[PDB]
């Protein structure tokens, strides 16, 4: 009965989440700001019936913990679900850590105590996450020492996630038992052990050249503390990771027993871990940016041709401000974006579409350039072919496919690419 549009108005895109986009919205009466995840029913399949979802959402709205995201409302119309919740402006935990000069075992324990606090509370209320990862750890405020909020706790039991643009950075943290189908709340302890391992080394315990190679390592479940970074880390931290990364879930420690472990109650600097976590986060974010870029090029290519056909059928006189605005509503807030587009583009409908979308292409190029620049930590202007293999590995582009495309852009490259070349390689990888 309740309609979303009759209560909230969109302000700006906050980013992307799992199962849909996150928009910053404002209540039309009280002005309260909210983060709204919009889930398209055509793009996302329901694991359970509509009765099971309403009951889990009802329970989730009544739960309250300082380390769990607050869900306020839930709406559904013919083609979408709207999860309305609280706004957390501090960003993702790992983005805060890469900006820090120093990071110690006390900072890591403080983080993991919060993550385990949220989990324990949620396990007492029989909610499992399943997809606990760094992206689902948002900081309440801009500051470094701020409260961590776990996002999407309980969504996975009712929504199915395949697209490589999504699914990037998920294989590192997934519990082996989730892969074979029989899992319970202990899967969330495994994921926290993986995150804890990365916080104290900067490297995942189960790693590989591509998604499937990572999953092979996870499934075998063997890892080591046999890297130079672990020498400067205490045996009590190694003992907790061992208990949390125990293969058989019945033998694995509970989230509650992890809070009461010697390490969390008891707790220098881990410099090599910050350098590795910078590189890990840089690689993750560039691969993501590369996939978003290729996605935006096909979306714009589709939208330009679909909008041209609509504006051509609208053209009776062999152009018109009211007609140009009318065309945008046919392919679908949309009128206000058109009013801002027509005023800026002007400052022929064929010349309009090119400028209106070349503005959108420049915006798409600059987001990719930011992630390239941030990945290029030594400011060389280039990334090696080895760095490309890692990048194209995490974005699941086949080795022979990107190496072929590279020789087509520049035949006399010496195992390095500049930004323009990288951009040119991605355009060729999406039929452009
Ligand atoms: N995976 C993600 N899902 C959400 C989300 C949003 C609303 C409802 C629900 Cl159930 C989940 C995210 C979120 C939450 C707050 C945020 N606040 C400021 C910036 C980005 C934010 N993103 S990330």
């Amino acid at each position: 009965t309740a309609i979303f549009s009759d209560r909230y108005k969109g302000q700006r895109v906050l980013g992307k989440g799992s199962f849909g986009e996150v928009i910053l919205c404002k209540d039309k009466i009280t002005g309260q700001e909210c983060a709204v995840k919009v889930i398209s029913k055509r793009q996302v399949k329901q694991k359970t019936d509509k009765e099971s979802l309403l009951r889990e959402v009802q329970l989730l709205k009544q739960l309250d913990h300082p380390n769990i995201m607050k869900l306020y409302e839930f709406f559904e119309d013919k083609g979408y679900f709207y999860l309305v919740g609280e706004v957390y402006t501090g960003g993702e935990l790992f983005d805060e850590i890469i900006s820090r000069k120093r990071f110690s075992e006390v900072d890591a324990a403080r983080i993991i105590r919060q993550v385990l606090s949220g989990i324990t509370y949620m396990h007492k209320n029989k909610i499992v996450h399943r997809d606990l990862k760094p992206e689902n750890l948002l900081l309440e405020s801009k500051s470094k020492d701020a409260n961590i909020r776990i996002i999407d706790f309980g969504l996975s039991t009712h929504f199915e996630a395949k697209k490589m643009k999504d699914k990037i950075g998920t294989a590192y943290y997934i519990a082996p038992e989730v892969l074979h189908g029989t899992y319970d709340e202990k899967c969330d302890v495994w994921s926290t052990g993986v995150i804890l391992y990365i916080l104290l080394s900067g490297c995942p315990p189960f790693n590989g050249a591509n998604e499937y190679d990572i999953l092979k390592k996870v499934e075998k479940g063997k890892y080591t503390f046999e890297l130079p970074q672990w020498k400067k880390v205490s045996e009590s931290a190694k003992d907790l990771i061992r208990k949390m990364l125990t293969y058989v879930p019945s033998m694995r420690i509970s989230a509650r027993d992890a809070l009461d472990h010697e390490w969390i109650q008891t707790y220098p600097s881990l410099d090599n871990a910050i350098l590795n976590i910078r590189q890990f986060q840089g690689t993750q974010k560039l691969a993501q940016a590369a996939l978003l870029y290729m996605g935006s090029k096909l979306t714009s290519q589709d939208e330009t041709k679909e909008l041209t056909a609509i504006f051509h059928k609208m053209d009776k006189n062999g152009l018109d401000r009211a007609e140009l605005i009318e065309g945008y509503k046919e392919l679908m807030l949309d009128a206000s974006a058109v009013e801002h587009e027509v005023d800026q583009v002007l400052d022929e409908y064929s010349e309009f579409v090119t400028v209106a979308m070349d503005r959108k292409t420049l915006l798409s190029r600059e987001r990719l350039e930011r992630a390239f620049r941030m990945f290029d930590s030594d400011n060389s202007g280039k990334i090696s072919s080895t760095e490309l293999a890692t990048i194209f590995g995490v974005s699941d582009v086949d080795s022979e496919t990107w190496k072929s495309v590279l020789s087509e852009v520049d035949k006399n490259n010496d195992g390095e690419v500049d930004f323009d070349e990288f951009q040119q390689m991605l355009l060729k990888l999406c039929g452009n």
